[PDB]
């Protein structure tokens, strides 16, 4: 069903300028929560990359640091990113619900 | 419009470094601006090609990302569109403007 797919993909695309008041929200708090997961992202490669280019010139303890420091910026990035998958769901039922009610209108 | 804007450039065909500098300047913006538009074009047709393909196998988070993107870059062109509709505007009236001081002046 490529036919119905497009079909309902461009009708939304159409729409995007007055979506529901509650989707627009969902979609620019998903902007906000990606651009965390965006910058903890550039923050990590440099973390990483510093490290490897870095490693010889470290003793145990200075290693110990960078790796317990790199875990915790793992692990935060993980949170936004768990975040997001919950609220882009959550946002797909009224994304559902919209074409729904967009595409019985035009009919 | 081109075609006053044709005969603008014929006019300074040999001696382009005599052309105005706010002028210059909107002649790349034109040039840049179409690239730009025409790059996002063919990003939402590869973009919505992915979508189209496989969105049977997509969870609705992952359904949800996909969207975003295409989302993003429609609002982009329809952005692009609308610059360069009031560029074109300004240059053009620009032309007119200096079209008048030389060939058109009141003496
Ligand atoms: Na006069």
């Amino acid at each position: 069903g490529a036919m119905a797919t497009a079909m309902y993909l461009e009708h939304y695309l159409d729409s995007i300028e007055n979506l529901p008041s509650e989707l627009q929200r969902n979609f620019q708090l998903m902007r906000e929560l990606d651009q965390r997961t965006e910058d903890k992202k550039a923050e990590i490669d440099i973390l990483a990359a510093e490290y490897i280019s870095t490693v010889k010139t470290l003793s145990p303890d200075q290693r110990v640091e960078r790796l317990q420091k790199i875990q915790n910026a793992y692990s935060k990035c993980k949170e936004y990113s768990d975040d997001k998958v919950q609220l882009a769901m959550q946002t797909y039922e009224m994304v559902d619900k919209h074409i729904r009610r967009l595409d019985a209108d035009l009919a």
